[PDB]
């Protein structure tokens, strides 16, 4: 009706803000030695994330640290450069704010909002499975975020409960844009967790922003069941199940839920919700989302069905423990050419 025009005006003004920041990025807006180290919140192959404290304000932040040589080694140069470029340009309720980003001899740094509530994946594995009103609350934030990112021609490509974190109001904060990419039309890079890959990725003949909507289906299922739809011991066996498309829903799933998941986990991307003439509004006006007030979710007015524990600031009880490894600032500037524009 009349409310369709208001959201398009918002998305237009939203794109204008994005283009102006995409055009004129912020660069080397801080340095390591104004951040006190506290704890490792996560680790990886070519990097880690850490809880750090800014000395002048006292504020706590999550500092993603990437090893330059390791980023080159695994051919993650463009990916890394995109992540920082996309983070500093975007702005939405459920996307983490990149506050500072900078560079030294051996490493890249991305200082972001600390979200103390931990990953959705950890909460899911503790509780076992979310109820449907609980999963719908989380899924509505993803539908809005994807609408916002897709309108800016940004595919996310790394949706999973691990990347969705809980803030103290019980809402979702999307972090990790390491496989995110601005792309009109097709793109090819084989990337993402095997559980969440759309079948058109695996077939390796290009793909579009509709892979995000498949990943939404995989999320909603995993949130509701407590395990993912395509599961096996190895990832190769996960791929043969995805391309076949066969999915076994549990007894306790609603028929409204099932109808959505069959429509989101569509092998034929011609018939997949999110990639039709209405696009996202087939997902918004589905029966399963009839109870969701879309404006109220954006404004963060809806009361959260889970609000996590909070002992104090700089507390990491909602995170696993890893071995505290050293940060090595080298004397010789490594890979300066490759990460010039970071
Ligand atoms: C429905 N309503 C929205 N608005 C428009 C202006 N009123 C507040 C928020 C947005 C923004 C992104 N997606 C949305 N869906």
């Amino acid at each position: 009706g009349s409310e369709q025009e208001s959201v398009k005006e918002f998305l237009a003004k939203a794109k204008e803000d994005f283009l102006k920041k995409w055009e004129s990025p912020a660069q080397n807006t801080a340095h390591l030695d104004q951040f006190e180290r506290i704890k490792t919140l996560g680790t990886g192959s070519f990097g880690r994330v850490m809880l750090v404290k800014h000395k002048e304000t006292g504020n706590h932040y999550a500092m993603k640290i990437l090893d330059k040589q390791k980023v080159v080694k695994l051919k993650q140069i463009e990916h890394t450069l995109n992540e920082k470029r996309i983070l500093q340009a975007v702005n939405f309720p459920f996307l983490v704010k990149l506050e500072f980003s900078f560079k030294d001899n051996s490493n890249l740094y991305m200082v972001m909002e600390y979200v103390p509530g931990g990953e959705m994946f950890s909460h899911l594995r503790r509780i076992g499975r979310f109820s449907e009103p609980h999963a719908r609350f989380y899924a509505a934030q993803i539908v809005l975020t994807f609408e916002y990112l897709h309108s800016l021609d940004l595919i996310y490509r790394d949706l999973k409960p691990e990347n969705l974190l809980i803030d103290q109001q019980g809402y979702i904060q999307v972090t990790d844009f390491g496989f995110a990419k601005r792309v009109k039309g097709r793109t090819w890079t084989l990337c993402g967790t095997p559980e969440y890959l759309a079948p058109e990725i695996i077939l390796s003949k290009g793909y579009n922003k509709a892979v995000d909507w498949w990943a939404l289906g995989v999320l909603i299922y995993e949130m509701a069941a407590g395990y993912p739809p395509f599961f096996a011991d190895q990832p190769i066996q996960i791929y043969e199940k995805i391309v076949s498309g066969k999915v076994r829903f549990p007894s306790h799933f609603s028929s409204d839920l099932k109808d959505l998941l069959r429509n989101l986990l569509q092998v034929d991307l011609t018939k997949r919700f999110g990639n039709l003439k209405n696009g996202v509004n087939d997902i918004k006006n589905h029966k399963w989302f009839a109870t969701t007030d879309w404006i109220a979710i954006y404004q963060r007015k809806v009361e959260a069905p889970f609000i996590p524990k909070f002992k104090g600031p700089g507390d990491t009880s909602n995170f696993d423990d890893y071995e505290e490894e050293e940060i090595r600032v080298s004397i010789n500037e490594k890979c300066g050419k490759e990460f010039s524009e970071f």
